[PDB]
């Protein structure tokens, strides 16, 4: 069920190559930006360090697969 039949990480993993457009693997500040951009909203670097730095466990600047889905998990953990 939830083993090999990955289907939640594929719509996570899906949204976060999604927004990393570059593919490096991580999303930087700027390149967050530019998807919440499209989002239909942009908050100021302040909004953004508090939203990314509440997740950044790290505090690198830059957001992760585990770190997002944790953001998106944690912002929907209601399910
Ligand atoms: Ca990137
Ligand atoms: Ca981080």
């Amino acid at each position: 069920a939830d083993i090999l039949s990955e289907e939640q990480i594929v719509d996570f993993k899906e949204a976060f190559g999604l927004f990393d457009k570059d593919g490096d693997g991580c999303i930087t500040v700027e390149e967050l930006a530019t998807v919440i951009r499209s989002l239909d909203q942009n908050p100021t670097e302040e909004e953004l360090q508090d939203m990314i730095s509440e997740v950044d466990a790290d505090g690198n600047g830059t957001i992760e697969f585990d770190e997002f889905l944790s953001l998106m998990a944690k912002k929907v953990k209601d399910t």
